[PDB]
C-alpha cells in the first residue's frame, strides 16, 4: 500500500534525525566511557547490579535496525546509560562524573530534538 510506504519514509526520516542526535550526544563523550557495553570480562558482577545495561554502540545497532519508533524510546535508552553509571559507580569517580556531564550537555541536544520531532511531525 502507498500508506505503508509513507510510514516507512517517516520512520526512515525519524531514524535520520535520531542518528544526528546520537552523533551529537556521543560527541559529548570524548573519553568514550559510554561507547561500548560495560565488559562482563572486566566487571563479571555487573549484571548483579545493573539489570538493563545500555551503551552507544547498542543504541546505534537498534537505530540502524530502525528499532526506535519515537523519540521517547530513544531517550529511555540514553537515560539508561546515565542512570546505570550513576548507580554502579560512586559519586567521586571519573565514571559518575562523566555521566553527570553527559546528562547536562545532552539536555540541550534533546531539548531541541523534541521540538523538531513535533514540528516536522
Ligand atoms: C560506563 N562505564 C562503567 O560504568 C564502568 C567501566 C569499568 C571498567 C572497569 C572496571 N569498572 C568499570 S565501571
Amino acid at each position: 500500500s502507498m500508506e505503508q510506504v509513507a510510514m516507512e519514509l517517516r520512520l526512515t526520516e525519524l531514524t535520520r534525525l535520531l542518528r544526528s542526535v546520537l552523533d551529537q550526544l556521543q560527541d559529548k563523550d570524548p573519553a568514550r566511557i559510554f561507547a561500548q557495553p560495560v565488559s562482563l570480562k572486566e566487571v563479571p558482577d555487573y549484571l548483579d547490579h545493573i539489570k538493563h545495561p545500555m551503551d552507544f554502540a547498542t543504541m546505534r545497532k537498534r537505530l540502524e535496525a530502525q528499532g526506535y519508533k519515537n523519540l521517547h524510546e530513544f531517550e529511555e535508552d540514553f537515560d539508561l546509560i546515565i542512570d546505570n553509571c550513576m548507580k554502579y559507580n560512586a559519586r567521586d569517580t571519573v565514571f559518575y562524573r562523566a555521566a553527570v556531564r553527559l546528562r547536562d550537555q545532552g539536555g540541550v541536544v534533546l531539548r531541541q530534538a523534541r521540538r523538531e520531532v513535533d514540528s516536522i511531525g
